[PDB]
């Protein structure tokens, strides 16, 4: 079974509600285990109370910066950066869940959700899962960014893991 | 003042390929103006000769910049490692725009792309600064080496670079 994790989001401090995902492990295993272990926090490190430092309204909600908050850091769990695992799966429709990259071969532990098709990045950034619950909360999200993603409210991962 | 303008040797695996040259906005964006100028002279000590394009994406932009790890994850401006994104005042109107590569408000370093088309979707995204004024033959000789995730089939980077008069 794919596994299913969960973001539960605050908005200024304040929970908004939960985001649940499905990883496509049957997909992209290596990319999806890396997400889903930032998300347990199993490593000693992780998503638990970062920040959605990037979200433009009309096309993604980006995080997933753990160690500067910013977009200039991550890391995962494999080191620094990991390979392009493939680009079996595309950018379809709002909820699809993909790594954030500067280049190929860089992946950290960055991250979008897409809030519309995105097909120019079909074969530039990983797939690996997608929105199963809580979509509502995404486009919620949405509306507190910004052309260049600075947000008018403090969009955090108040809490996150595994669902079984 | 005209503004200034900057040129970049392109070499192919080594091997010469021609010069594209810039003009710089610095009458709109004079920090962002700057920061290409001098990383392109190398006066501060660090800047763009022998740095290569990590990322061609044919028919979008040709990113380039990561002179401290080469591969789109490092870079620095001559302001440190990040600086404020200056104005959206120019907009990605058409080929040879140069504009700042970034990954989240605030966070222009030293990567940058030149577009190959305009690029309408990244206005008010990313700080355009210049855009190429001779040598776009080369650019688009530049897209024959990439692909869709950027990975280039040659290595392809500036050779030397510098102001011009």
């Amino acid at each position: 079974v794919n596994p299913t994790v969960f973001f539960d989001i605050a908005v200024d401090g304040e929970p908004l509600g939960r985001v649940s995902f499905e990883l496509f492990a049957d997909k992209v295993p290596k990319t999806a285990e890396n997400f889903r272990a930032l998300s347990t926090g199993e490593k000693g490190f992780g998503y638990k109370g970062s920040c959605f430092h990037r979200i433009i309204p009309g096309f993604m909600c980006q995080g997933g910066d753990f160690t500067r908050h910013n977009g200039t850091g991550g890391k995962s769990i494999y080191g620094e950066k990991f390979e392009d695992e493939n680009f079996i799966l595309k950018h379809t429709g709002p909820g699809i869940l993909s790594m954030a990259n500067a280049g190929p071969n860089t992946n950290g532990s960055q991250f979008f959700i897409c809030t519309a098709k995105t097909k120019w990045l079909d074969g530039k950034h990983v797939v690996f899962g997608k929105v199963k619950e809580g979509m509502n909360i995404v486009e919620a999200m949405e509306r507190f960014g910004s052309r260049n993603g600075k947000t008018s409210k403090k969009i955090t991962i108040a809490d996150c893991g595994q669902l079984e």
